[PDB]
This record gives structure tokens, C-alpha cells and sequence, in this order.
């Protein structure tokens, strides 16, 4: 009866927990790139002025 | 000289800060939906068993 | 009639709002990535004098 | 030659990895949303007996 729905709700929780881990990694790599961007900004400043 | 790059780095920080606020709201609405999903799961359980 | 009817309606509203919010976010992420590509190409220009 | 050259190379690597990670994430978000649509349509089916 309600078996179809319960299985999809169970899969949903695994999907979300998987997506939430992917969003974590995505943001950790995003922060790492901004560190690169900042290094380029620092050299740009030192020379433009 | 380095003016073109500095302006884009300045815009980048505003974009990211804007994206990070959007990701916050997106996840707050995501958590609110799972609360709805859980309410449906609870009724499914009570009836299937 | 049911409580399922109200729960499904709320779910459909929350998921329509989330998808609209997500397409909004992805356009911003895509515009932020263009800025980074602009910064990278600008860094390469200067190194080549 | 320069330090810009190495910084731009690292930026190009980090942004290629981020975009690949993001397209990965968006396919998962799209698959999660299909599951929610499945749950919603299943809730509506049962309410109509």
C-alpha cells in the first residue's frame, strides 16, 4: 500500500545527506579559490600603486 | 593598469557574499520542505502498518 | 477532504519556490564564474607584458 | 617566469574542478527533486482513494 511512498522518502533522506556533503566540499573548494584570488589581488595592488 | 583586475576582484567578493546568502535561504527552505515530507511519512507509516 | 491533500499542496508550493530559488542561484553562480574567468585571463595578459 | 603565471594556473585548475563539482551537484539536486515530485504525486493518489 504505502510501501511505494515510504521507500521514496527513505531514498530522499539519503539523497539529501549526499547532496549536503557535496555542498560542503563545493564550498571548501570555493574558499580555497578565493585564497588564490586574494593572492592575485595582493600583487595587483602592490604594482598599480 | 591593474584597475581592470581590481574592479573585478571587488565585484567577485560582492557576488560571492550574495551567492552565500542565497545558499543560506535555499537551505532554510529545503529544511522546511523536509518537515513537510516527514509529516507525510508519519501518516504513511500509521496506515501501512 | 484529507490531511494528505493539504500536505501535498504545501509540498508542491515549497518545491516550486525551491526550484525557482535554485535557478536563481545557478544564474548567479554562472555569473560569478565569468568574473573569475575574467580575472584569470587578465592575470595571464599582464604576465606576458 | 612570474608568480602571476603560477597563480593563474592554480586558479584555472580550481575553477575547472569547481565547475565539474557543481555540475555534479546540480544533477543530484535534479534527481532529488524528481523523488519529491514522486512523493507528492503519490500522496495525491491515495487521497483520491
Amino acid at each position: 500500500e504505502f510501501s511505494q511512498l515510504l521507500a521514496l522518502a527513505s531514498l530522499l533522506g539519503q539523497q539529501q545527506a549526499e547532496i549536503q556533503r557535496c555542498r560542503e566540499d563545493l564550498q571548501k573548494k570555493e574558499s580555497l579559490m578565493m585564497e588564490t584570488i586574494a593572492k592575485i589581488k595582493a600583487l595587483a595592488l602592490e604594482h598599480h600603486h
